[PDB]
RNA sequence: AAAA
RNA sequence: AAAA
């Protein structure tokens, strides 16, 4: 699929001009139609500062004000149906009002909005126009885009293109070129940051330090995370470090993560105080880095949900998951470890032995030394450490064992072992 | 070490105002003086456009014009003179002149300038102002900065803050708060690009086919790089895939890399046509990604040169190299692979034995089943595959061999083994792109 | 997406040989593993005669028995898990049982199974091995394939390869070459056949002619088609005759067709009577031409479902639909008819005129007494006949009307006119 | 006119059994005699494989060997002798002989043979028995039979029946029913392939690269075709796109097509080497797609030759040509386009005017805006584009012009216009394939 | 500093 | 007539 994203400031103040792009031309106030004409995008996203709001009756008339005029202006140069408009929280003192809050709220808001727009199935061709963007909103939208596409690139080929028109000078300008300023094949970057201390999800901007602790206490999300924090970090680490069995057993609940974000998003919006008489907007809650981590964590889950196979987790299903999830030397380490356990399984099968609920140490044949679950041996052996993994071969009549053993040999962690891996992997994500 | 980077438009056009930042308060036309009082940087870096220039009798009269205008403005404001100015090649048609060329030239030019300014030793605390910038110079300066910092973070701690000012309103503005819009523990990202085809170092923006063919053909770079592509790619992959022995053996000649980058940067600069009468700059060559890859490659080599040593490579030295370069599960598999070779060394030492120039397979005592060198085995075993490595224990009277064999056990690739690995790692680096 | 279709008789009776294919070499009793080696198919299909079945307890133990034996034969040569298996209704009097019914049942059964396997999105590379096939099963599978790929080819590029190994002769054969006997780029062939009379969907093979009229009466499919027979034929004609507006207005309800085909495929299979003691299957119903026409009709709907827009239908969309749907002179007729109406809308626009709900004849400016709607003018003017079409120009403040007019000028058929066009097109489909 | 085609393998290995067909019952080894009793065909065709041959002293001894065996088997059984035996080039190593060559040859040889047996005048009811056939000869014969009947269906009604018998089981079988596995109205499909590049008429299977190029260079066909290629594609386009004027002015020389096919056939055959001692056949040449395209191009010419007439072409003639060749919405546009010019010729006639050698643009009443000949306007207006057609009104005393103007208004392409159309239609056929 |  |  093809996606086009553009950073806009104040669109009603631009001038009619002609643009050249991809051996084609167009005449109007915006770059959008000629971009839409060449790229033929399957979807188009517009990111504005909500700073343009004229009527402050309250938050919903502001987001209505802006959307109305974007919809009017989008008719005025035929920008089509297939459009989303991300009306972001910008700040400062202006002609027709005043907005206040954390400057980083836009990053987290644009990140949350794009995480709900960017296709999670299939390949991506992303197009970005920095022409007409506010300097800080363009830079935050650029970062937010690249952060999620980095996570998409794990499962899919992602090519990114960015455009900036030649500078418009109102006196000399005949025609402005749409230059390609960047064209890159996005590199796979799985989420590599742990969930933070419970301060960093929502922070107070200008809300009294006693009122905050009241509302933080009241939230469901934060207390449900206190529980799940370690298992989520265990899953994040599973992609980072090449732990295919931990990836499956720790797969997060997408609908529950959806809930956490919704509650934090509407909580952040429910602390936006609008004074109609001072034409003043104060966003009393600031988004925290942990809101960013959760958005990315959920996005990463959607991208990889296709791999969550039915139990029991066989050697064959684990090869299959690994081939998609891992690259470079990590993939090759995982193929070797599964190789050992498979090659042994094939030995057992030719002797008519089908061990059920047998320790991986006893399955591979280990002398009773060490038996301590080291960070070293968990991370070094694709999380398939011998003191934490139960093995079972569903008994069957073999004709081609070198083929079958992959299907009939299943791995799961022991309940004790899983808590040791969870602790080890969580801890490794924090020394990062 | 703190570094302050500011992205700057047409500075002579900015209005006087007040700035709030870090409990401090400032009056001026620019954010630079207050950022320097608060952040107290060890070096300031101003990045801005060619397109400010107004004298067109040459390129060196266009740059010395802009440099002198910046210096004169730095005095007008309470700004220091511990500053590097990067005059980036911009594009468009202006009232005072015309600049034509590749848009992407700015990125590669700034990437080149920053690569020689950003410290290669010690930790970095990088501060970036995007208040005054041209959206397209700012984005490219941002992109360029982060790309190098990601390489800097392989060896050192790199934290990154960006700042942008409240938007200025011609006569609604009393004071602008300089807001913090980003703070980042920069993650390690070793170079993951292979070196590209020989079309992609310089390209003709506006040059006759035949004339460009003569230039391309005259470059010592595209000649030396044709034979040396494989070895440089093998080294790139050594960091990426966790191969500490290959890291040392393939360690690039920094001199030869400087030569290549200088030559290409000269050729590009020398092809800048400035027409005095009609006031129009044409950059007849454009920088390719090949140039970008080399700038980063050299930077990665500069960043990691503190680890290189002479040809005897001890399992102890491999352990120490490995803990600097590698992280997560890459480091731990390396430690395990070095563990099983060190342990075998300790078994040999107690028996009073010290083999020399012995295939690692015969040292570990493998079957004769498989001698074919697979990508699987090379990458899976931190590049220390039994069929390509030659072990040499240097005889010593043992007494605590558990803590000693490390220093006296030396690893090396056989000449045949090194070519087999070079091909595997180079092909591996091109299939993961 | 690559696709391998192999036609099999009695796999248990083939002898172990070696095969040469694409410089590669392989040993064993079937062409299938070397075929999957060289072609690397994304999916594989196996078409068998169910006349190899042995256990006659009921229908679902024959397909079970057959499926198990196939699944074991694959397990024994290495064919992987990426395999659908079409067990097709054959006939004849065999060693281990007897099978009676319509021989053409095999055609429609395979057509129906292939219509739910062949991708209905993107290009196709199709590989067909005719080596080990029953003679009439291979000839019917080959036809059902080409007939569907012909419809797939309307929207996407479809290359077709056919292979046959050198004849096996059990005494002298060292190695058999796998010869390519056909290599074709499938030409686009829209459904060109009308829906028949209500006799020709299911027919009695061995059902007394009174018990039949009983079941035909109860089928919902036949009672619904009676209404929609003309709407569906109007649509079939729309692709055949180059009528872009009628393609959108008459686009079939896909869920509604899906259900018609399932009622007829479970009715046909409801009337398969096994006699476990006599070991004699009798398929008391036989699929008719009407079933086949519905399968091709549904497949063509799927292949082209991506073009369906939301009303109203602009000139711009009718250009877009047409570029995808139509080729040769038929496209250029459509582009000229949309050209005239667009150029008229430009003239109206430049004068600040924007007529709504106006007859096309009045919009274009026609003399009277030519209100008779003829098959000639409907087909000759891409279904955009002056007395059956209404034009609406949505009012906009023009700037470059040569660009704008395309988006703001919308066409629909009047409710009177649509019926005239439906009648005309349906009739034109029957004279074919 | 009825036609019975049957795919046979080795007919001397068939058992005896009972056959049910058309109410009747028959005893013997072949389904053929009962197929002839019931269907009562005008002509019968037997397609069988080369591989049945046993005498290897020559290639005509091998075909005279095979034919004899067939004729004698047509006596053992109560069959007719009013028959055609297409002896197709088979492939495989057998107990009695070894045959080598392209497997695809048999399609082209059968397509060729059928092109000269299928009647090219009046309707066709075609019957095909796949009971006794080799799986690959049956598919190729079916494909080749459909390919030809599709071109035949342009001009006449073509219904197709295909039969196959209940599977024969050694000792379980008593009576085998002959099942109708297909009954079709063969849809009209005019040739829609352009003539290919000159790689793809004859290719070397087992011919030394040199020996082939001497042969290829000795061929008249390739030389004559390179120069007639475009005008043949123009004609192929005329039927496909509905251009009735172009169809007449580009109607091929059937004699030169007959010529091209025989030279290629006799070359393909004259390069079959047959070694008598080691009983080996090698067809060192292989037929290409281009040979197939010519066999169909000629067949289409034969099928549509009924319509051609001398150089003056009238609007009445163009109506009747169009009525026979074209269908659906293509026919109706041709009628509407011929309707315009005719309706205008009647306005001219009532005034007593009869223009000669006048451009269609000046005849209809056009501006000077666009004289440029577009693919769009050529294909959309049935090839009767305004800047390439010249109308001549043959002066007559009108008395009911609305019935007469048809016979007395003639259309011709201008020398410059015809080349502009040939180019357009030729290239249009190449983009659509 | 909401196309330097 | 279940790789003539």
């Amino acid at each position: 699929m093809k996606l086009l994203v553009v950073s806009w400031g104040d669109f009603e103040r631009w001038k009619e001009t002609k643009y050249r792009f991809g051996g084609e031309t167009s005449v109007g106030p915006s770059t959008l139609p000629i971009l839409q004409k060449v790229i033929k995008p399957d979807w188009t996203v517009i990111v504005l500062s909500d700073t343009i709001g004229k009527d402050f009756s309250s938050v919903e008339t502001l987001r209505e004000d802006v959307r109305n005029r974007v919809m009017d202006f989008l008719d005025r140069i035929g920008a089509g149906r297939e459009v989303d408009v991300i009306i972001a929280p910008g700040i400062g003192e202006f002609t027709h009002g005043s907005f206040r809050g954390s400057a980083m709220d836009a990053y987290y808001y644009v990140l949350h909005a794009l995480s709900e727009i960017i296709p999670t199935k299939g390949d991506l061709e992303v197009h970005f126009d920095s022409t007409h963007g506010l300097n800080y909103v363009t830079l935050l939208t650029y970062r937010a885009l690249k952060d999620l596409l980095g996570i998409a690139a794990v499962m899919n080929t992602v090519t990114f293109y960015a455009y900036n028109s030649d500078p418009f000078v109102p006196k000399i300008t005949k025609e402005l070129n749409i230059n390609t300023i960047e064209t890159t094949m996005v590199k796979p970057t799985p989420l590599s940051e742990p969930l933070p201390g419970f301060d960093e999800y929502l922070c107070p901007y200008s809300m009294e330090r006693a009122e905050f602790v009241r509302l933080k206490g009241s939230l469901n999300t934060l207390k449900n995370l206190r529980k799940e924090k370690k298992k989520l970090e265990a899953w994040i680490g599973s992609l980072l470090f090449g732990l295919p069995l931990l990836f499956l057993e720790e797969f997060p609940d997408i609908g529950r993560l959806e809930s956490y974000i919704e509650e934090l998003a509407e909580t952040w919006g429910g602390a936006i105080a609008v004074n109609a008489e001072e034409k003043a907007v104060t966003r009393r809650l600031a988004f925290g880095s942990g809101f960013g981590t959760l958005v990315k964590l959920l996005f990463q889950a959607r991208i990889t949900r296709g791999l969550l196979v039915e139990e029991p987790y066989s050697i064959e299903k684990l090869y299959s998951v690994s081939d998609r999830l891992f690259r470079g030397s990590t993939l090759q380490r995982v193929r070797v470890e599964l190789g050992k356990i498979e090659d042994k399984a094939i030995k057992y099968a030719r002797k008519g032995a089908f061990p059920r609920d047998i320790p991986l140490r006893d399955f591979l044949g280990f002398d009773a030394a060490n038996r301590e679950v080291s960070p070293r041996n968990v991370l070094a052996h694709a999380g398939l450490e011998a003191n934490v993994v139960e093995v079972s071969m569903e008994a069957w009549e073999p004709k081609r064992p070198e083929e079958e053993a992959g299907r009939h040999t299943h791995l799961k962690y022991t309940p004790v072992g899983l808590k040791k891996v969870e602790d080890i992997v969580s801890r490794a994500l924090k020394e990062s």
